[PDB]
């Protein structure tokens, strides 16, 4: 019988009590990264994250930091493999930068052979050390040309350009890569990129953020989300029809949260909690499992919600071999009005829910996750049981999928000095507490989870945050990025993996 | 009778001997800048200089510096006007960043109203202080989207996209701006951008530079040069046909050099000197004055040299109200082979000339201009009489044009400390020695020169060089770019202007 802790102090850092042998022998353990965040711009074309961080430097991070050099994994990829080798990792999730292999976006314009060679070297080096690559095709870094031609995922032209890029990736790398992820966190770009404009490309309605160059926060998230689903499904069909000989698997990446009622005896809060599940997860999972959006979304969003043709619905339904689930935290939900006529209306308001980390009785959900220096009342708190709740929900609601946990992690402040940053016991506590729950849900509920990839390998540029937060299991000195030195968390994870 | 000095020491820094009253009363004196070099990327789209400096950081400068923030004239434009006001300047040359007003390149995709407002504020502030703006439409910073769509000036599609951008500039600004420059230094982009790949977009033949993404150094400079002429002429025709009501003038910017024989009694060196004039100046000036390329170029370059149709020739011939002439230095010329079949053949070899600053008797042409730390034998030296020789040549060969000197200046090393950098007596010597010759040629030869704009207002990002050289009359501290403090040269120029 398995007992996991929910509140400080945790005792799961003791690898006598919890380690990789606690899981099935075939279970994959590793870490994750993404190309904009680690590589640098050397050797590639420009993408919308270059464009957004440079046009809107105060949106790049409080420090105006960006991915121009970052940890220089373009130069130092072998040091990344050395970290993974130190960990005795068996998996690594990384992303391919579209702008590194097709700098001009559209494949017919030419490929960058040196870009292709970069990834071939990485992949060969991973396999040589027994590490399974899990390769994300699109981790938000769209070639800027495509955004400038047709506004990227706002336009249906993206589908064929994405398809041709994916086709290249499978042709060049698929003899060695057997686990492909299509689009990172389906919910994020529509909402943050086209709703709040916190992320690239930075579009929104004028009174949401007057700095936005264009947009409509009420309509564009739904347009973009729909095109992401269609683009995803077209690539999954190409993979499964034309690359079956490679013997690999493909799926999307979801951002997952759990939701609990703000007041668990209030029917309105209970209803807002269930709406949130449909609006946050079901927006994509409904299409992926049924070929239709959730009914609550159909009813609420009305003419703003695009339709799938019969052909499209069939393409999108069942378009995954597995799901990559990212999980960080859980929120309480309460009702909130949805003022569809307000010039500052956003798609995110359609769920009719207000999200908090404190419930109506004043209970904070768990330990501190991310301090908000500007407003402490908006600190994020985590909830280790949430990973259990999410996985059980996916099994029960979404047809018992094969799952890999493709991100899970926690930041420490960039204001900390090196010693403080290396003594990242808060990161041990977060990671172990979630792995305890993950083990528990696999044993208790028989959820088909087959690996776990902690975010992140190393400190890197974090979207929105610059270098103001560190998420790495290994530390990077921004004055001299060559080394990646295992933190306390990295050392811990090494022992968890090989106890 | 006017005597000017050619060699150190100069005595023309004494404003009793040389000052603005030495020139005609209507003569314009000022300084120059360009948008990539001064503004920063805040508030604009990305261009090929962003793309090139980030893809090829070792080509951006030895320091890997770029125009991301630079002197932040986006924020600090009023400080630029304050420098000009301190100088009692009557002119200022600046450039409009295409990517700031039409971030998506093609006008039909939308305009950036905040970009437009930036320039309106600048222009209004200049006029309010009695400063004549001289506005460059294109100072090399092509929207990256256009380079990625069709390779920019390599393709005839540039002509209409450039025309529509220029049309916007004249519509929005032409009620106040009366002096327009089309393309900066016609020779430069073809040769450096498509020949040697020292500049954006960085194309060349594979054995010229294996880092280049694509190109052909033998053919593409001629293609690009031709499209620059056609694009220029289409914009001059639009201006003169649709914007005559504004009562302004338009022209191109040429880079000028003078050429002298390496051995002045050797007919082969004399011939190479005259070839150089045709290949460096005549490449563009032949079209601009006759509608045809020079015959020596027709004969040598053969099928690599594009033809003008009768319609095109008529469009390009006479396509200027004035010429903006940049002038920095003069070279000796000697013969050199032109191996048209060598896989490393470049267009620059077609002139059949090798260029030096030392003649066959071991005479260096003048004072030091730019040290080359990597190879001192390749130091650049200047030649004040060259400005006299160039202007006289333009009068005699090219039909007595109206001329404004749109750049002239000298760098000091970025390794210098602030005190050393402020004590820029070498810059006084350069500027005064050239203004003495300029006065001389106007009086002696009656060349129609009506103003002079020194490069540069302030220290900025220099193409290719990062922040390793300083050209400003005012000093900028890279740790805190707000202030622009007049150097000794700025102080001198203030007194030259108002003696
Ligand atoms: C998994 O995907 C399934 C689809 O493959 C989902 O089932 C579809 O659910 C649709 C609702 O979302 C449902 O559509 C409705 O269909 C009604 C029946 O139409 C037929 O029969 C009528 C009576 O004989 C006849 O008049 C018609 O001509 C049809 O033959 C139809 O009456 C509904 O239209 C009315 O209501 C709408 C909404 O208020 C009005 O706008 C409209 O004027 C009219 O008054 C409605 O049809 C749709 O209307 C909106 C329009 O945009 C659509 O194009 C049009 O289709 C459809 O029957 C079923 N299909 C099947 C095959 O069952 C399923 O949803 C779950 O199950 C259904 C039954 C329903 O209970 C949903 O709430 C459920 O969530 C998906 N599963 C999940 C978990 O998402
Ligand atoms: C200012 O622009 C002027 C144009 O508006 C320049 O003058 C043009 O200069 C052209 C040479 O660049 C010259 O073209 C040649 O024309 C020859 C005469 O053709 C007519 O008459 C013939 C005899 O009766 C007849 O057979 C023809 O059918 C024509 O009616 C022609 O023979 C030449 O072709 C021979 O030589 C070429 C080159 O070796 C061979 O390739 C070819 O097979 C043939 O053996 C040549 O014609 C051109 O050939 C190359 C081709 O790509 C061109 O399309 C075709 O035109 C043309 O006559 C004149 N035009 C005028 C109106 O005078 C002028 O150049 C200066 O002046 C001219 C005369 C010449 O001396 C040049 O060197 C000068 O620089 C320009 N000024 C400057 C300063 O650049
Ligand atoms: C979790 O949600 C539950 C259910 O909503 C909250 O319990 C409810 O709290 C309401 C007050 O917010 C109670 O209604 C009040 O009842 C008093 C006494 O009769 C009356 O004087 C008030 O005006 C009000 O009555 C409502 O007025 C508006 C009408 O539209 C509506 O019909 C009236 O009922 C309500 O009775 C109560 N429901 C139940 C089943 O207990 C609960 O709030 C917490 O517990 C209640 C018992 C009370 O102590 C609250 O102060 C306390 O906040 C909420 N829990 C938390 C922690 O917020
Ligand atoms: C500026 O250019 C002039 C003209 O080219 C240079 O003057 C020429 O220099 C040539 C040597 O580089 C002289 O030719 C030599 O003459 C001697 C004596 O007869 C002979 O023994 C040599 O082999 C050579 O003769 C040539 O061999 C190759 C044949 O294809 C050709 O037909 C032969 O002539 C040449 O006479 C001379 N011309 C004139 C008009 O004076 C000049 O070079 C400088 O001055 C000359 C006088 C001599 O002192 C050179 O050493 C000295 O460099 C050159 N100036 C500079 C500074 O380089
Ligand atoms: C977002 O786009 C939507 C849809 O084009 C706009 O909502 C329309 O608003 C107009 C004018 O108020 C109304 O006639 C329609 O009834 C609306 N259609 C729908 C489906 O709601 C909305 O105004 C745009 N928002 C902004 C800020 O531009
Ligand atoms: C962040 O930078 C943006 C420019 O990218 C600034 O956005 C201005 O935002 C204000 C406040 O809403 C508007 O009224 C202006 O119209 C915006 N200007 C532009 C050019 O978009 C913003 O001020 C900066 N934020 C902070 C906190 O300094
Ligand atoms: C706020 O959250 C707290 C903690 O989860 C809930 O308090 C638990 O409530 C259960 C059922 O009443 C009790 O058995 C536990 O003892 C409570 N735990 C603690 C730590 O107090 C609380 O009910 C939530 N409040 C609302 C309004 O939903
Ligand atoms: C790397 O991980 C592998 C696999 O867990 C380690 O090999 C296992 O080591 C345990 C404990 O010694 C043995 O029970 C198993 O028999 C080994 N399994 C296999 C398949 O070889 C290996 O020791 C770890 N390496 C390092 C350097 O920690
Ligand atoms: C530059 O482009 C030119 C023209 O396409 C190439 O020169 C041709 O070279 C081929 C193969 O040697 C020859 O058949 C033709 O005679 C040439 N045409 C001309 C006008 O010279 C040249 O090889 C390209 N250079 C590189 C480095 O790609
Ligand atoms: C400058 O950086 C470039 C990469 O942009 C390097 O160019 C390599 O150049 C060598 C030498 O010719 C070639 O053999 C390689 O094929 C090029 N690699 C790539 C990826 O283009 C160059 O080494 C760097 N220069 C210096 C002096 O360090
Ligand atoms: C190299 O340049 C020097 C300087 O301009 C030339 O020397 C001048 O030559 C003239 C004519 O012979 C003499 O009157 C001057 O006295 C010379 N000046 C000096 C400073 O020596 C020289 O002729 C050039 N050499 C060649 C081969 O062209
Ligand atoms: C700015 O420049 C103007 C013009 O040269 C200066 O005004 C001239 O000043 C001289 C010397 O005092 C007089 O001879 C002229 O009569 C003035 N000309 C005009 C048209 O007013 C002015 O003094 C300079 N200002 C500063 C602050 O130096
Ligand atoms: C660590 N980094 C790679 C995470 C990617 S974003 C994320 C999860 C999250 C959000 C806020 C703070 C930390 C993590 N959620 O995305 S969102 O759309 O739900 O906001
Ligand atoms: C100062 N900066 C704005 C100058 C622009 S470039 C220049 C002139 C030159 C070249 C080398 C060194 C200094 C100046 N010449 O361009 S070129 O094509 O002749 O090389
Ligand atoms: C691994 O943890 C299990 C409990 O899940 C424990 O029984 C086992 O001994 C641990 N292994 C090692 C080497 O400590
Ligand atoms: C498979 O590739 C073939 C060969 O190009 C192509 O014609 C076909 O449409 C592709 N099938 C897909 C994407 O399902
Ligand atoms: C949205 O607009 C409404 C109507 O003015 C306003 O009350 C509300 O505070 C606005 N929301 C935000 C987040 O600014
Ligand atoms: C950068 O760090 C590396 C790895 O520790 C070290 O070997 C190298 O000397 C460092 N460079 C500088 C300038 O300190
Ligand atoms: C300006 O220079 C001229 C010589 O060109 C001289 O005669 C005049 O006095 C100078 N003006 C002043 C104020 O020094
Ligand atoms: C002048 O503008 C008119 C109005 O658009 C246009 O039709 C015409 O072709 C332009 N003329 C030029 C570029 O010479
Ligand atoms: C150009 O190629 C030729 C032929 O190999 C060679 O001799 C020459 O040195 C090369 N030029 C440069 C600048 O590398
Ligand atoms: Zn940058």
């Amino acid at each position: 019988e398995i007992t996991c802790q929910e509140n400080l102090p945790f005792t799961c850092g003791n690898t006598d009590a919890l380690n990789s042998s606690s899981f099935s022998s075939d279970f994959i353990f590793g870490v994750a990264s993404s190309a904009y965040q680690i590589e640098g711009t050397i050797g590639r074309g420009l993408n919308i994250w270059d464009g957004f961080t440079h046009r809107y430097p105060n949106k790049s991070g409080p420090d105006h930091g960006n991915g121009d050099t970052t940890c220089d994994s373009f130069s130092y990829w072998q040091k990344d493999i050395d970290v993974l080798d130190e960990l005795n990792a068996t998996g690594y999730r990384f992303s391919i930068a579209w702008s590194r292999i097709i700098p001009r976006g559209k494949r017919s314009r030419g490929v960058n052979e040196k870009g292709i060679d970069y990834y071939h070297g990485l992949i060969s080096g991973l396999i040589k050390k027994g590490i399974t690559p899990f390769v994300t095709l699109f981790h938000w870094d769209l070639p800027q040309t495509l955004q400038d031609e047709y506004e990227g995922f706002l336009d249906p032209q993206i589908i064929d350009d994405f398809k041709d890029y994916a086709d290249l990736c499978f042709e060049e790398f698929g003899d060695s890569v057997k686990y492909w992820l299509t689009i990172n966190q389906l919910y994020s770009v529509p909402t943050r990129g086209y709703g709040s404009a916190l992320d690239a490309p930075g579009r929104c309605s004028p009174t949401v953020d007057p700095s936005c160059y264009a947009g409509n926060s009420s309509t564009e998230p739904y347009i973009v989300a729909h095109h992401q689903l269609l683009a995803h499904a077209k690539v999954v069909d190409l993979y499964r029809k034309n690359y079956t000989h490679q013997g690999g698997k493909i799926g999307p990446t979801m951002i997952t949260r759990w939701f609990l009622p703000y007041n668990d005896t209030d029917r309105h809060s209970i209803a807002a909690t269930e709406r949130m599940k449909e609006f946050f997860l079901g927006w994509f999972m409904g299409p992926l499992t049924n070929g239709t959006y959730p009914q609550i979304m159909i009813d609420t969003v009305g003419e703003r919600l695009p339709s799938f043709s019969p052909e499209e619905s069939n393409l999108v339904k069942g378009s995954y071999d597995f799901l990559g689930l990212n999980y960080y935290f859980t929120q309480y939900a309460q009702p909130s009005p949805n003022p569809v006529n307000s010039t500052n209306h956003t798609a995110m308001m359609d769920a009719g829910a207000k999200l908090t980390y404190i419930n109506a009785s004043g209970h904070y959900i768990g330990p501190l996750f991310e301090k908000d220096k500007a407003d402490s009342t908006d600190n994020i708190y985590y909830y280790p049981k949430g990973i259990y709740s999410v996985m059980d929900y996916f099994k029960n609601k979404y047809y018992n999928p094969l799952i890999y946990v493709t991100e899970n992690g926690i930041s420490t402040p960039g204001d900390e000095n090196r010693n403080q940053s290396m003594l990242d016991y808060t990161r041990i506590d977060y990671l172990c507490s979630h792995l305890c729950f993950l083990n528990k849900v696999i044993k208790e509920k028989d959820v088909n989870v087959k690996g776990y990839l902690a975010w992140a390998l190393g400190d890197n540029y974090e979207f929105n945050k610059g270098f103001t937060v560190r998420f790495g299991l290994s530390y990077i000195d921004w004055n001299n990025v060559t080394d990646r030195d295992l933190k306390k968390s990295g050392q811990w994870y090494q022992s968890f993996i090989s106890p």
